[PDB]
């Protein structure tokens, strides 16, 4: 009987959570969490590569299918994650078909692209609205990721073109993806950027790139992996505007606000003083994701993760380390950060 958090927002985005299947459940006190509170849903894994193509030219339809059945059912968007990266992706896309110890050539891995998107996105026009047509292309040390960062897809297919550059591999997924569909929203997704200068000059200077041929990105999706340790407002205001000045939209894509700064802080207990500065935080978050909204040019902001009892953040970066990084506590319990959101008189503003 709380309000109905995306409802008490009032914005133009769509406010969503990534899930996995048991939010599909009826029987599943997460299934009518997600309905009351968010009106967009991802797929946290049941729709990366290796999930949707486990072995070559064996679709599994069924995950995907009961999402968008629930998602009609219960008039919510979808975001599709994601079509192309370099995690949880099946090592049969980087190999000859015929000689496995062999990688695979420009041509089949262009091929096997073309229609792992093609077949996917065609089979889920007007069902999902938007995709993750890339996952994390930029490489931490600068560039683009190859071999060397965690990443096939640029040393095998390489400048098709023969035009000097080799951002081909990402130009051909976006051209792909509009073939099959020519109404989805489709979203170069990134972490770091936020907070990294360098990674959103690099994130800048792809995206004017693919622009000037002409490639079909909609919007530049910030994971937004962020703790409540930093980046400040300041820094996310400065790379949001980097990505709205040319011309794209923006997606908050994986919300989650970690209560460590990185991986060297050993486990902690929740205090309502760190719940309290976490709720600070999140209202900060929200206050400037409705700058960008006020402008027209926030897609929609989504929460990894419905509540604390479903954190990736519990293994991430740490095995073991449990987190607090979410709106829901671990027993769905709405938290400060939730209250600060619906009501932002529950939040002290001043003190004497
Ligand atoms: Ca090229």
């Amino acid at each position: 009987n709380i309000p109905d958090l995306a409802k008490k927002l009032g914005s133009s985005y769509a406010l969503g959570a990534a899930i996995d299947q048991t939010a599909l459940d009826p029987k599943d006190p997460h299934s009518e969490l997600l309905t009351k509170h968010f009106n967009s849903i991802t797929a946290g894994n049941f729709m990366k590569m290796d999930a949707m193509q486990p072995t070559e030219g064996k679709f599994v339809w069924s995950e995907a299918d009961k999402l968008v059945n629930f998602a009609a059912a219960n008039n919510m968007q979808v975001r599709g994650h994601t079509l192309l990266w370099h995690s949880q992706v099946p090592d049969w896309f980087f190999t000859d078909p015929n000689d496995p110890s062999k990688p695979a050539t420009r041509e089949q891995l262009m091929q096997r692209m073309k229609t792992h998107i093609q077949t996917i996105v065609s089979r889920y026009k007007g069902k999902v609205h938007t995709w993750d047509v890339v996952n994390e292309v930029i490489s931490d040390g600068g560039g683009l990721r190859n071999q060397a960062s965690g990443s096939k897809w640029r040393d095998i297919i390489g400048d098709v073109d023969g035009d000097g550059d080799d951002s081909d591999y990402i130009e051909l997924a976006f051209r792909y993806a509009r073939e099959a569909d020519p109404d989805a929203v489709l979203v170069i997704n990134d972490y770091g950027i936020e907070g990294s200068v360098s990674k959103m000059n690099d994130m800048v200077k792809l995206v004017e790139k693919l622009l000037a041929k002409g490639t079909p990105i909609d919007a530049i999706g910030f994971q937004m992996h962020v703790s409540m340790y930093g980046p400040d407002i300041k820094q996310i205001r400065e790379a949001f505007n980097r990505a709205a000045a040319l011309g794209v939209h923006i997606q908050v894509t994986e919300l989650d606000m970690s209560i460590y700064s990185g991986n060297s802080e050993q486990e902690k207990p929740v205090t309502d003083e760190m719940m309290l500065e976490q709720a600070y935080r999140y209202r900060a978050l929200f206050d400037l994701f409705k700058e960008f909204d006020d402008r027209g040019v926030m897609d929609s902001v989504t929460l990894w993760g419905l509540a604390d009892d479903g954190t990736w953040l519990d293994d991430f970066p740490v095995k073991g380390r449990k987190d607090a990084p979410l709106l829901f506590d671990r027993k769905l319990k709405a938290k400060p950060a939730y209250w600060a959101l619906v009501d932002p008189s529950t939040l002290p503003v001043y003190r004497n």
